[PDB]
């Protein structure tokens, strides 16, 4: 219940804490020595792309890029919190959640009700729209490892990461984006 | 599928998160922002800056491909003094080639939407633009805080100089430079 006021210097503190996503590094990425590993804003960039150009025809596009823009939102004051750091899932929620509510705040409301809620469709995943942006997370994130293994010349080095992923895909699109991503992928392991 | 070309058309569109923003890398910045990180706050700006007058999910969508043919001819600095002409010629050849990538429907679709921002032909482009301006300056002066230096990237600054009219916008820019005015005067 802060006293931090609607006006033009909150909404400026607002956008300096989002630009703090440029400044946290995908962990995933850090704990396996890649180097100069990209920030979360990159992640959500390259989502947001993604909702534009894989069809569905029964899903709003708009509220898939704007979830998209939102979902990984809190991380500018939580940090990205990976697999690896042992954080229970409702432990995570609480801090995010916390975290969003803070961020928000700095806005008139209309705006924190529109960005809270669509963080919260994300998170329980209340929508067809929030399903589908979470496997954009998770295709943008394995296309990415396979793009770090292509730049080190180590091809395979990132398995851990597809398997993280098996059977986390059902859209149709998506789907059939991911296979070609790892026939490919399996290919080049293959040559080298 | 379809999916080998939109493969290849994501992997493109990746390549911006390793294009530096080279105005900062030309002042010594210190692990610069990428194109796509820039992308990302604009749109987040166009979503939380208010404007009932304009579609809010176009400028959304402008903001997220303005800047995309950087990925294949980088980013273009004033310091590199590429003419208008040259830099449009390189970046419109890009887009074309990236597009194609695409089916019809969403070929057509993105680069018109590349061609908007860059003919500045309609409100939501030239918002757009200043959302442009006003997230790197902010960006310019959020560098200067974590270095601790503050003023050093007053060019940026002096570039910018009567590029700003939108209200909102405005309003935001002036609170902006009242604070670091206040920090550098302060130090
Ligand atoms: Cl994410
Ligand atoms: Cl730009």
């Amino acid at each position: 219940a802060t006293f931090s006021g609607h006006g033009a210097r909150s909404l400026l503190q607002f956008l300096r804490l989002v630009g703090q996503l440029k400044r946290v590094p995908r962990t995933g990425w850090v704990y396996r020595n890649v180097q100069r590993p990209e920030s979360v804003s990159d992640h959500m960039y390259r989502m947001a792309v993604m909702a534009m150009v894989i069809k569905d025809d029964r899903l709003n596009k708009d509220r898939c890029v704007r979830l998209a823009l939102v979902h990984a939102m809190a991380e500018c004051i939580v940090g990205d919190i990976a697999p690896a750091d042992n954080i229970p899932k409702e432990e995570k929620h609480r801090r995010e959640e916390e975290a969003m509510k803070q961020i928000t705040q700095l806005l008139p409301e209309d705006l924190r009700k529109e960005l809270y809620e669509l963080w919260e469709e994300y998170e329980t995943q209340s929508s067809a729209e929030a399903k589908f942006v979470k496997q954009l997370d998770q295709c943008e994130m394995i296309l990415q490892a396979s793009e770090y293994e292509d730049l080190e010349h180590k091809p395979g080095r990132l398995q851990d990461f597809y398997d993280s992923t098996a059977g986390k895909f059902n859209h149709p699109e998506i789907v059939q984006l991911v296979s070609e991503l790892e026939a490919e992928r399996s290919t080049n392991i293959a040559a080298a």
